[PDB]
């Protein structure tokens, strides 16, 4: 019966309560100690959390977006797709250098492989792993050629291609329907997802750290402010009213730390704002993962500590490239939770600072354990900017 009535309760409202307790929960143990017992009995819920909005990401990815651009003309989907992309270059052009001018302020394989990664030599094989952009290449590729046959003259061609598109149409209505089921375990998640980096961060609140969170944070604050909000002005959506709709797809993106999670909740805020079906059913799939806003910054400034903690110097010209590459070699895979840690890690990896070295581990295992509300923020411009995007693609 209890149950009946957890379900029922606003799934929003359930995903804060969950995050305030958890955080509360967090700090007790950070001065009553336990943040071993928090890391053993806790931390695993928060794992499984995880572990679900990563299985999202892939069926999403491949069968949202196969539906999205099977299910507008080929012309329109040039179109919107050369300016939704366009749209994240820039505003991670505007994240790379805001990330980097933060980083400063508070002072806490080469290009061609990464583009033809682009292209799977196996699109099953792609599937199988988690390589998320190349998976993005073939779904589009795919999309495109089932409308091509859809207006086969053969009979048999369209209703064998038509069988195609809606065997895949119910996969995505199906994985929309899983999101739906985690998020419900999303407030447990949360908690406990929570509670334990608020446990062993219960110290060092005003630290290094604590800078590297001030950079980052407010970092986002004027990447709303100053790349979405200006944009929005720029093509004439007042942004006040655009954030007021986009404010269930924000919270609920920015505690659920996956942009896949929060996909469905984004899509059915699009609606709300008006946004043309087929517009926005595309480019927000492609943007949960596309979009490179927030892991730029987020590696704009944590990198920059990582140097700092090695007692190195990066030159701007040097942590430019460091970041670019970083982004660049992802541009993809932002979907998922805590991409950065993840992310961060191939970045210590391209350069001569493997994980081995204890300074290295030190340094980032420290990046690792405030990496949790690090990326909590990270998702929140990531699913701001794609809804800007999708907005700004709407016209």
């Amino acid at each position: 019966g209890l149950y009946r009535k957890y379900i029922e309760y606003p799934v929003l409202q359930k995903i804060l309560i969950g995050l305030i307790l958890g955080a509360i929960v967090g700090l007790i143990l950070g001065h009553y100690g336990y943040a071993h017992a928090v890391h053993t009995y806790v931390k695993p819920f928060g794992d499984l959390f995880v572990r679900l909005l990563k299985m999202l990401v892939m069926p999403i990815v491949f069968a949202s977006l196969v539906v999205g651009a099977a299910s507008i003309s080929p012309a329109r989907l040039g179109r919107v797709g050369v300016k939704i992309v366009v749209y994240y270059l820039l505003t991670s052009a505007f994240a790379v250098t805001l990330g980097i001018i933060m980083a400063r302020l508070f002072n806490p394989p080469p290009l061609v492989h990464i583009l033809l990664d682009i292209v799977p030599t196996n699109p099953f094989g792609a599937l199988a792993n988690g390589q998320v952009l190349p998976t993005i290449f073939f779904a589009i590729i795919l999309g495109i050629a089932i409308t091509y046959l859809m207006n086969s003259e053969n009979e048999k061609v369209r209703k064998s291609a038509e069988t195609l598109l809606d065997a895949i149409n119910g996969l995505a209505e199906a994985m929309y329907k899983i999101v739906n089921g985690v998020m419900q375990y999303a407030p447990i998640g949360v908690f406990a997802l929570i509670a334990y980096v608020m446990a062993e961060q219960g110290v060092h609140v005003v630290g290094e750290l604590a800078k590297v969170t001030a950079a980052v944070y407010v970092g986002l604050t004027l990447q709303i402010l100053l790349v979405y909000f200006v944009l929005l002005k720029i093509y004439g959506i007042d942004p006040i009213s655009f954030i007021k709709h986009a404010k269930d797809a924000m919270l609920t993106a920015f505690v659920t730390r996956s942009s896949s999670g929060t996909l469905p909740v984004t899509m059915r805020v699009a609606k709300e704002m008006g946004i043309s079906e087929g517009i926005y059913s595309f480019t927000l799939p492609l943007g949960a993962t596309i979009n490179m806003d927030g892991t730029a910054l987020y590696q704009g400034v944590c990198t920059f500590f990582i140097a700092n903690a090695l007692g190195s110097h990066l030159t701007v010209g040097q942590q430019l490239t460091i970041v670019l590459t970083a982004v660049l070699a992802s541009i993809g895979t932002a979907g998922v939770p805590g991409a950065g840690a993840i992310m961060l890690a191939m970045v210590l990896h391209s350069v001569g600072l493997p994980l081995t070295d204890p300074n290295v581990a030190a340094a980032y295992a420290m990046i690792l354990g405030i990496d949790a509300i690090l990326d909590m923020g990270r998702t929140m411009v990531n699913v701001t900017g794609d809804l800007t995007g999708t907005a700004i693609v709407a016209k």
